[PDB]
């Protein structure tokens, strides 16, 4: 299908390359999504049921909502705002991800693909160790780059690639996303000045959310 799985994929890249520069795109975002729309995306951390309306959404709306949150953070790059943006989107993306048949190489920003066939020879051994058969494979070096503390020795390698259970794919890919969220938020600090009253409002709306979220779980239960 044509659904956004990774807002940093080559797909998304040329999709937002169309509005011209990152700045031209950045000026257009406020003319496409509202603020209540963007915060709508973040409140997913609260009600699981909020997730569904996102499972299928136009890609430009996604990128727009997404890069709105990112721009709102160019003004506050560390706290729970950066924490929330990551968490909320990570759910929206993981969710869509974990329910995709084939995975087109341009839809994801790391060399990952689906394992259609699995070597007959090792099927049992694998199961008598991990139960199921991993559904995906990934480029060994990407793996080493994303999860430095782990050991290839604990996974199955074949034909030059590492095989991973759906869980591991997401877990691993999450490290690539969080890094990208950061590489991106800081590349927006350069022009964070040319940004419209919009981005700063979105930021204030996120702050307000966190306080509500925090204020509730700390004064709750009674």
């Amino acid at each position: 299908m044509m659904i956004m799985l990774d807002p940093f994929s080559e797909k998304a890249k040329e999709l937002l390359k169309g509005f011209g520069s990152i700045n031209d795109f950045m000026d257009a975002i406020p003319k496409i999504v509202s603020v209540d729309d963007v915060i709508e995306r973040i409140r997913v951390v609260k009600n699981e049921k909020l997730i569904d309306k996102f499972l299928d959404q136009d890609n430009v709306m996604d990128l727009a909502q997404f890069y709105a949150l990112l721009g709102a953070l160019s003004y506050s790059p560390y706290g729970i705002e950066l924490e929330l943006v990551k968490k909320a989107n990570l759910i929206i993306y993981s969710e869509r991800l974990k329910r995709k048949k084939e995975i087109k190489p341009e839809e994801i920003s790391i060399d990952v693909s689906t394992a259609i066939e699995f070597p007959t020879e090792d099927v049992r051994k694998i199961e008598r160790v991990y139960g199921k058969i991993p559904e995906y494979t990934m480029k060994i070096s990407d793996f080493l780059d994303l999860v430095p503390d782990e050991k290839l020795a604990n996974y199955y390698i074949y034909e030059g690639r590492v095989y991973l259970k759906r869980e591991d794919l997401i877990r691993i890919w999450s490290k690539a996303f969080e890094r990208n969220v950061e590489r991106g938020v800081n590349m927006l600090y350069e022009i964070r000045d040319e940004l419209p009253e919009f981005y700063r409002k979105v930021l204030g709306e996120i702050q307000a959310f966190a306080e509500e979220e925090f204020g509730r779980k700390f004064g709750e239960i009674q």
